[PDB]
C-alpha cells in the first residue's frame, strides 16, 4: 500500500500549510503524516484540511528529524539542486518509481517554508528530491510540493497495479552487492580510479536487466578473481 | 524560452481572492504566465499577497464576464472535469493532456471550472477534451490551486521531455564492430579459463546471450576489455 510512506514536515511555520498538505495527501491516497516540532497545529490546520482532519489528528508529532525517520530504512529529502548533492539528486517521477518498488518503510521529508532543509538534515537523506521548476522561481508552497510528490506516488502505484505480468529475477540487494563486489575487486586491481566506471557499469547492467542466472555467473567470476588477488595478498 | 506562453490558464468564478494568488504562484513555479479570470468574485490585496512574488501574473491577468471571451483566440480548449460518464469519449488525464498541449500548433486554453460544481453543459460542449485528475475515489476534489499546480507541473514535464528529445537524437553512432565484441568474448574465455573458473561452454553461451541482449556501447566494451586487462596483469604477476 501507500501505507509504508511517511510524509514528514520539518518545523512548519504556518499552521494552514499542515492542513493543506493533509488534504493534498488524502486526495492521492496517502495517510501517514509526521510533524517534527510544528510551530502550531490548530483550528487553522483543521480548517485547511477540509475533510482530511483524520490525517491531521493521527499525525505523529515528534521533537526531532531522527525520531521522524527512526524506523524508515529509506529517507528522501526535498532539495534545491545544490552542487554538493549532484550524485543523489532525483526528480519526482524516478523517485515515485523507486519508492513504489521499495520493500520497507520510506520517509519523504519536506523542509521549512522558505529555508527548506539544512545541510545536516540533507546529510541524513539517502536521496535528494528536486522538483523540476522555473529556474527563476523554483520554490513551491510546502503543501503544493507535497501535492505534486503525492500525485507522482499515486501515478506510479497505479501503473504497477495495472500489471501486479510477473517475472522472478534478481533482487535489489543481490544486485547492489554485485556492484559493491565489483567495486571492491576492480579498485583492488588498480583499475577503478573514480565513480565514472561504476556509473557506466550500473547503467549497462540495468539496461540488460540481468537474469538471476546471469547475476550468478558474473558473481562466480568476481570470486575467481578474488581468489587470485587473495592468493596474492 | 517558453512556448508555455501560448497556454492560457482560465479560472471560472473564483471565490476567495487568495485563490487567484495561490494559482498564479503555482503557474509561475512551472513557467506559465497567461492567466484569465471569468467573473471572479473578488480581487484585492489577498490576490497579491498569496501570489508570493507572482504578482506580475495577477497584474497582467485578463478579466472577462464570459467563457466565450475567456477562450477567445484559442483553438484547443481543455476543461477540467469529474469523471462524468457522458464525457467518456473525450476524458483524458494530465499526462496525455500535456503531451497534446505541447504538440498543439496554436493557442490552448485550459479551463478550471468551479470547485464542486464544475462547468455547465454549454461550457463542457465547448471543450475539445475533458481533463480529469486521477485521485482518491473516496476523496477526489482538488482545490483550485492544487489542480493548477498539478496540471502546470505535467505541462512543464511535457515541455522538458520534448526539448530533451530535440537534442538527444543528434547526441550513439559508436557501437563496437562484430570483431571487436568477438575479440572480447575470446579474451573473457581465455582469462577465465586461465583462472580455473570455466569448465564448460555454457558460461560463454550465457555471457554472449547477456551481452548481445545488452547491445554494448563501444565505451562500455572499452571498460570491460579494460577490466580483463586489469585481471590479466594480476595473473601475469603471480606466475
Amino acid at each position: 500500500m501507500l501505507e509504508n510512506i511517511r510524509i514528514v514536515l520539518i518545523e512548519t511555520s504556518h499552521s494552514g500549510n499542515i492542513g493543506s498538505a493533509a488534504r493534498a495527501m488524502k486526495t492521492m491516497g496517502l495517510t501517514q503524516l509526521c510533524l517534527v516540532s510544528p510551530k502550531s497545529v490548530d483550528e487553522q490546520s483543521y480548517a485547511l484540511s477540509a475533510g482530511a482532519e483524520n490525517i491531521v489528528k493521527n499525525a505523529r508529532v515528534v521533537d526531532s528529524f531522527d525520531e521522524a525517520v527512526d524506523d524508515c530504512s529509506l529517507v528522501i529529502g526535498t532539495s534545491a539542486r545544490l552542487r554538493h548533492l549532484q550524485n543523489t539528486l532525483i526528480e519526482p517521477r524516478e523517485c515515485a518509481e523507486k519508492v513504489v518498488a521499495y520493500k520497507g518503510k520510506i520517509a519523504i521529508v519536506f523542509g521549512r517554508e522558505r529555508i527548506g532543509l539544512t545541510n545536516e538534515e540533507l546529510l541524513k537523506c539517502h536521496y535528494h528530491l528536486n522538483i523540476p521548476a522555473n529556474p527563476d522561481y523554483s520554490s513551491l508552497n510546502l503543501a503544493m510540493a507535497v501535492q505534486l510528490v503525492s500525485y507522482e506516488l499515486r501515478m506510479a502505484f497505479l501503473v504497477q497495479n495495472n500489471k501486479k505480468i510477473e517475472k522472478n529475477y534478481p533482487t535489489t540487494d543481490q544486485l547492489a552487492y554485485f556492484f559493491d563486489y565489483t567495486e571492491r575487486i576492480y579498485q583492488s586491481l588498480g583499475f577503478i580510479q573514480n565513480q565514472g566506471v561504476m556509473r557506466k557499469l550500473k547503467r549497462l547492467y540495468y539496461r540488460a536487466k540481468l537474469e538471476k542466472n546471469e547475476l550468478n555467473i558474473l558473481n562466480g567470476m568476481l570470486s575467481a578473481v578474488e581468489k587470485r588477488i587473495d592468493l596474492t595478498k
